[PDB]
DNA sequence: GGTCCGACGGACC
DNA sequence: GGTCCGTCGGACC
């Protein structure tokens, strides 16, 4: 019903917004860097929480023909 | 003796040099983008060949505190 | 000394 | 009409 850590989900949604503000695609690596830089969470954990949040439906995973990216439901474009 | 496709290894080593020339860390995502942009190889294949080349010893994988990167043995530093 | 972060103009579809 | 590529100064350790 909600597997992801709710606060970690919040940190990731913050990272997505920041990475987009930096005019970059919000891919796995760039989200990990942003969450690390803002909150000190380790990359391995951010990747698990990104996966879990996608299953919860609180973060959208978009399949691009190149690199996949992730979106806030509140700003799905 | 060699599990990777030798030509794909060569394309990945060119990508590592190009990514470093752009003053970025040669991580998985950035190597995939560079190989895709230069030779049209799909992300899934670049990742497998990167893993195989690391096994062959023709590409070095470096453990970083944050995001791991990849190096040409010819410029290891 | 050496690596690559971060901002941003503008190419791309 | 919108996304993010690609450059590069300079912050970081
Ligand atoms: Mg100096
Ligand atoms: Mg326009």
């Amino acid at each position: 019903v909600k597997l992801a850590n709710p606060l970690y989900t919040e940190w990731i949604l913050e990272a997505i917004k920041k990475v987009k503000k930096q005019k970059q695609r919000p891919s796995e690596e760039r989200i990990c860097n942003a969450v690390s830089s803002s909150h000190g969470l380790d990359r391995k954990t951010v990747l698990e929480q990104l996966e879990l949040s996608v299953k919860d439906g609180t973060i959208l995973k978009v399949s691009n023909k190149g690199l996949n990216s992730y979106k806030d439901p509140d700003n799905p474009g």
